[PDB]
């Protein structure tokens, strides 16, 4: 497997321990308002998702260019990444629609010559084992990153390639191995062509198939995004699963890799409204919600190093998120640099920062943040 | 109460409902499965990637079903306010008439939670007429027996639209909605109209029965999903009471109850979706419980669907017959008896015992 490059921070985002280091990961079907652009530009690192303002600009490619330009005019130090899925042919890319229309052989088929699909039964996959597909995909990423207001790319679906059962259950064992081989070739290409840019990947993840829970695959990338971080599987308890995720993240962060930890608040916010009635306004000062914020931030702070950033979200679509435009009080208070690594005692972790003491209990899913 | 257009019904075994879409044409085996149900609703996005549109995919599917079993009743889904995709005629109508879509007071489109699906402005007469004719034209085709009218509750709960387009516009949407339902009640009087209408709601003193006069029956969803601070058991008590009243009056009931949560197994997102053992003891206890809720309510022309979503290609129960669907059921020997949260009912070949509080049931087949 690809080895990690010597650390070069030249192209990394801004970072400070002064207050919570924050990540943004977002889409909207129409253009952001001026207020929303100002909000985006306040984050040190922003990923622009798929379906980026396509109902204003006609396509994600043009919506991305317009959004990134507007962000950079407000804060040219903000780093902006372009989302790209390595295997799933999601909608609203004008250039992908044209490529697939003209070249139907670009899509992935099973051994019986049938197109295979995501669970919606309609979104197909790029057959990245084909040279012309690799070249199209690599050029699409390189061309977008080369534009003036894009700093790098967020590569998604690495784990669908690398967990053998995902594709072997669709296209067979040999085709899965071929998809994996081509994936590694394509990542090697980007590691070189984007060496003056940033590459973030959705890669660190507790998996029985990954001996090092994704750390073994970080060699191509400047860092990892994390999801599924508190969603246990494989018969593991929630606490056992988080213990492994925390260990992987600590090791990655301490190696100098960017970490963008995402943790969902959607379950803590949902109030059984919004389907056939108005979604009831959420009290963002609610005591119980803020205990959940403390808990999720404690998980993050137990792992964090320089270039670690957090997003507590209610989905990535701006117009359907109850936390859009909101700054929790925990994001404004003085944090300060760590005074040491986290200390682990069973499922209880503690960590000291210059202006904050963290206590975390994974078993009870509780934490205390004692701000100084 | 004219029953001449109603579906077939038998108590011999479980009376079953099907409610389905697929992005491409059904296989022959799938058509045979559909034709085995007495009542089938064809959802939106109906084989549009084979036939080019939901309109033509519906026509092809219905024709094939009726060729296998001409007694099966087939309903066409139609949403009264949401402009969902894949209707070629709606796309043409909306392209030509952008003013057909609902806008707020600043003339901005308003949307569903996905931020991209808009709504018909049914306050406009030309929109009412387009919509009504679209339903009447499809129902007039030879292999379609009626329509499934969806999103009634989004019109009738004032906050749904008032929070989007203001209080005056919601009141106008509601007035127009009632005019449209009165029109369909008359034009489809030789056909079937099923509506997604019975629902426990604080806004509905009778939990949807007060609107049921427009329709031949109700589909039920959200039936075991409590809200409004109510307990799960009391929420079900109120839904059961509404459903019993409707069914006893001769209205069609199509009860849908999700198995998705008892089937989900924490796989299938980034790995292969592991098989659910359809013969598992725990899954079968869940089936028993959901069927017991149905059987406590059911009358002639009540039908049940225990589902894993309406998309055929993503459902673990597609093509499957649980053993509980094959065993002799027989006619009820009396109405259900309620003793607290425990209900009992006797059928010729089955005794039902249901406890809402523990979410368990016992089906004693004879």
């Amino acid at each position: 497997l690809e080895q990690n490059q010597e650390i070069d921070y030249s192209n990394y985002p801004e970072f400070s321990w002064d207050t919570m280091p924050l990540y943004m990961h977002v889409r909207k079907n129409t253009a952001y308002t001026d207020e929303e652009i100002n909000y985006l530009a306040s984050f040190p690192l922003i990923t622009l998702e798929k379906s980026q303002a396509q109902n204003t600009y006609g396509s994600t490619e043009e919506g991305t260019l317009a959004t990134a330009s507007a962000i950079k005019l407000k804060n040219n130090k903000a780093k902006v990444l372009y989302y790209r899925n390595v295997v799933i042919n999601w909608g609203n890319y004008k250039n992908d629609d044209e490529f697939i229309s003209k070249n139907p052989s670009a899509l992935l088929k099973n051994q019986n010559n049938e197109l295979v699909y995501m669970p919606n039964g309609s979104t197909p996959f790029f057959d990245i084992t084909k040279s012309f597909v690799q070249e199209y995909w690599l050029k699409s990423v390189e061309d977008m990153v080369a534009t003036p207001n894009i700093d790098g790319t967020f590569i998604d679906a690495n784990i669908k390639v690398l967990v053998p059962s995902f594709f072997s259950s669709k296209v067979g064992v040999n085709k899965q191995a071929e998809i994996e081989n081509s994936y590694f070739s394509m990542m090697s290409r980007l590691k070189e062509s984007l060496s003056n840019n940033l590459i973030l990947a959705n890669i660190i993840r507790v998996r029985p198939e990954f001996e090092e829970n994704g750390l073994e695959y970080l060699g191509y990338f400047n860092g990892s995004y994390l999801e599924g971080f508190d969603s246990e599987a494989f018969g593991m308890s929630n606490a056992e699963y988080l213990v492994e995720g925390i260990e992987a993240t600590q090791k990655a962060a301490q190696s100098g890799k960017i970490i963008t930890m995402t943790l969902g608040l959607g379950e803590a916010i949902d109030n059984n409204t919004g389907i056939d009635d108005q979604r009831e306004d959420v009290d963002l000062n609610d005591e119980e919600l803020n205990k959940r914020v403390d808990y999720l931030l404690a998980i993050f702070l137990i792992c964090a190093e320089k270039y670690s950033y957090v997003y507590l979200h209610d989905g990535y679509l701006a117009t359907n998120s109850a936390v859009w435009l909101h700054q929790f009080d925990q994001y404004k208070k003085a944090l300060g640099a760590p005074l040491g690594k986290a200390i682990k005692n069973g499922y209880i972790y503690t960590r000291k920062f210059e202006n904050l003491d963290v206590w975390l209990n994974l078993e009870t899913q509780t934490a205390t943040l004692t701000w100084k």
